[PDB]
């Protein structure tokens, strides 16, 4: 969840918001180790329930998200249903565990490609065109993350947009991402320079991946 | 419906058969002028019911077809339901009136392209990849006719097969068609040559379109 003013500005200027719970357990092995554990249900429930209680009156918020990169656990299903119960007015989405689990109303993959399948075990990233028509699949597809804009990037961006326009149920997505997470440091002359991971003696670090 | 021996041979050699009622009213304006008319229901019904009564015991027959290129009329809906009622063992297909009407268990377009939409009024031929995922659509797609093999043709045949393998619900199609309908004529020297439309004084004719 963002600083409260953000929702007010999105209300007034006019932007659709996905409001997302402060839950990410990416570094767990496997990713759902905590989110499938009932002992972590209370801690997760608070991050979901208190977000809804704070932001449910904002018109800009049109979709609730259960968080990010935490695999798919039973705690997600419980909290998916909690939201659907207290607020039937907004769809719930969650990408973890393969982007099309029982805890999401929207197929919301990250970095799924337009035509090319990437069939990873357990959590394949199908071609988005192909994903829509998988046997039994009826849901809209909106990428929660796509077109990773790291450095000199966004090659093939037009290919997403041609597909979004041709396919009714391909309803777009959210570019990753808006702004570089670089920080300012000063050299010997007091001159500013843009710093990334590792430049603060922080170790281990992931270098320029914050940009 | 074919010569009765055809189905015996397909039973024994192993080919899947689509058995098709002898109903095509292509030249009517509009195409459904007779098939929507209850006065023509009796004549139409006999062509369907008597086909089913003859052929229902052949294992090679896996799909029933209501005919070809006769628009979509209320008589199709009646006869579709008649077949589902008497023979639950076989899906019923029919391409007329847009390839995805209430008279077909299978989206069965003719000459729908792989990636390119052809948005004709009333009866569009959507791209087959796109057709599958249209809002509310769940049926399998099998082209009743594709890859028109007229003369030097089958350009882009690979493109269909790439899509067929990639998309589970694209379950193939039927090439148009097996054999050139040329006829043998004899000149002055008594030497046989291959003849097409018009070569018999027949007029109007559609020339080499029979091949
Ligand atoms: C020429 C099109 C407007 S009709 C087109 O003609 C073809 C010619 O072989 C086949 O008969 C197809 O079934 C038919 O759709
Ligand atoms: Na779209
Ligand atoms: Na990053
Ligand atoms: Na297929
Ligand atoms: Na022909």
């Amino acid at each position: 969840p963002n600083h409260p003013l953000w929702y007010t500005l999105c209300d007034r200027y006019g932007l659709y918001v996905v409001d997302e719970a402060n839950i990410e357990t990416h570094g767990m092995v496997p990713m759902n180790r905590l989110t499938d554990d009932p002992r972590w249900l209370p801690a997760m429930s608070e991050r979901v329930t208190r977000m809804v209680q704070r932001d449910r009156n904002h018109p800009s918020v049109i979709i609730w998200s259960l968080g990010n990169e935490s695999g798919h656990g039973a705690n997600h299903d419980a909290l998916y249903r909690w939201i659907k119960s207290v607020d039937p007015s907004r769809p719930v989405q969650y990408e973890g565990g393969g982007a099309d689990t029982t805890a999401t109303d929207i197929i919301c993959p990250m970095y799924a490609r337009v035509d090319e399948d990437q069939p990873f075990p357990a959590v394949p990233k199908w071609s988005i065109k192909k994903w829509l028509s998988l046997p039994g699949e009826t849901r809209p597809l909106i990428l929660c993350e796509y077109a990773h804009a790291m450095g000199n990037s966004l090659g093939g961006f037009a290919k997403y947009w041609q597909a979004f326009r041709q396919y009714p149920r391909l309803q777009g997505g959210f570019v990753w991402d808006w702004v570089d997470q670089s920080l300012i440091k000063y050299d010997e002359n007091g001159n500013p320079w843009s710093a990334y991971g590792g430049d603060f003696g922080d170790t281990p670090n992931d270098r320029q991946f914050c940009m």
